[PDB]
């Protein structure tokens, strides 16, 4: 029985991904509602209105769950629903539904662990800037009181935002996400130092609260690697880690932003209007957050500008063999951060495999996730031997959804939905595998 009962193996979701009803008891529209009707922007023009219909069938899906011997369900809380334009009226049959969900999965022993904010923002709050404007950020927190006051009772396992990389990186210099706005890079560090703002005030309002839960954020933790032993190259892996962990870690465990990248925003006018009551309560509420919660895919190997680019040049990624696997990656990766951060406490709450999943006289025989998954849980058993701190499990998508990009067509999860058959839901075999690793408790050799 291997890893220990105070570690939970899970699987999650989040909330436009799976729900649906997308208008339905009183929810507002948000800024992905919106945006995935702009055509070009979505693969097929597909649709969150209906996603897989999971708010309609969800005492059917904890049900899987539980038969799953799924330990915790992360999902997200739509933000719409609680609070439809943001602040304001709160909408009493969006806590009839997150409660309703929480008390299905709490029926069944099922730990809620939710997440806040997974991308879904409301939509007049979008128009306001987003994540460039405090205001956003301190609706934020007022919505988030809403729920620890609504949900916390039950709830004890709480993450406030999922990836800020990806929905201010995606948003403000890629485009691919709303606002749709490309290479403003002095947006998109306004954007995440208003999160870790939200953040780290967010924390400081829940311990007021006296639930007793825990509570923390979730990032992208994306470990990065020079190609060679090039000097230029190591160089070009320090400034990576910089800007792509540093950045985004130190504000939160460590209280201050990392010098380096201060100095070099600083150095190019690109530093977030930031004022010292901001920058004080982010740095007093940093030994506040009970854990760091890691998606974690895939390392970058990078080499340096002369020797696909990052956002300033200076570096790139590239593809060979020394989309990527690598569980050597990952591991070194946790040392890295233990050294830094300390004996913190981590869940790697996102790890999975999307895939055109292989299918059989009907049946879902998809190994290649299986054999994602058995190698990223076996280097974790490595890493709590080598004394790492992670106390969970959650493997991206315990049901398929909708991709906010790439519609229905890259399979995530271990409930496969039938888009053929009225949405219905249809055990994988990456699903009776895991049960089996959950009541194993992870006993796959070592």
């Amino acid at each position: 029985m291997k890893f220990p009962h105070d570690f939970l193996f899970g699987a999650a979701s989040a909330s436009y991904q799976v729900e649906g009803a997308w208008n339905e008891d009183g929810k507002g529209v948000t800024n992905w509602d919106e945006f995935s009707k702009i055509p070009g922007k979505t693969y097929n023009g597909t649709n969150g209105d209906i996603a897989v219909d999971h708010y309609h069938r969800y005492k059917e899906d904890v049900r899987l769950m539980a038969e799953m011997g799924l330990e915790s369900y992360r999902f997200s809380i739509s933000w719409a629903r609680i609070l439809p334009t943001g602040d304001g009226k709160v909408n009493e049959k969006g806590i009839e539904f997150y409660n309703n969900l929480i008390d299905e999965c709490l029926k069944y022993g099922i730990v809620p662990f939710v997440t806040l904010y997974h991308w879904d923002l409301p939509l007049p709050l979008e128009k306001d800037g987003g994540w460039t404007n405090k205001r956003t950020a301190e609706a934020f927190v007022k919505y988030a009181e809403t729920c620890f006051k609504a949900f916390g009772d039950r709830v004890k396992h709480w993450i406030t935002f999922n990836e800020t990389v990806m929905f201010c990186g995606l948003g403000y210099l890629k485009g691919a996400h709303p606002p749709g706005i490309q290479n403003d890079v002095p947006k998109y560090f306004q954007a995440t130092h208003y999160v870790f703002y939200a953040h780290a005030k967010t924390v400081a309002v829940y311990k007021q609260l006296k639930q007793y839960g825990e509570i923390g954020i979730t990032h992208v933790f994306l470990p990065a690697y020079s190609v060679d032993d090039q000097k230029e190259n190591i160089q070009a892996a320090n400034h990576a880690n910089e800007y792509e962990t540093y950045w985004y870690y130190d504000p939160i465990l460590k209280g201050e932003y990392p010098s380096y990248v201060v100095q070099q925003l600083k150095e190019k006018g690109w530093t977030p209007n930031w004022t010292v009551e901001e920058l004080e309560i982010i740095k007093q509420n940093a030994e506040e957050n009970d854990f760091i919660g890691l998606n974690y895919y895939q390392p970058i190997r990078v080499e340096r500008y002369d020797m696909n680019p990052s956002f300033d040049g200076f570096y790139r990624t590239v593809k060979m063999d020394d989309w990527e696997i690598s569980p050597e990656g990952f591991l070194e990766g946790l040392h890295m951060l233990k050294a830094r951060y300390g004996d913190i406490k981590m869940y790697v709450t996102e790890n999975g495999l999307g895939d055109e999943d292989p299918i059989i006289d009907g049946e879902i025989v998809d190994v290649p996730r299986i054999k994602f998954i058995e190698a990223h849980l076996k280097v974790m058993k490595r890493a709590i031997e080598e004394g790492i701190n992670l106390k969970g499990y959650y493997a991206w998508s315990v049901i398929d959804l909708l991709s906010w990009l790439n519609g229905y067509k890259k399979q995530y999860g271990f409930i496969f939905v039938d888009h053929n058959d009225n949405l219905k839901r249809k055990k994988k075999l990456s699903f009776h595998w895991y049960k089996r690793v959950v009541e194993t408790r992870g006993e796959e050799l070592h």
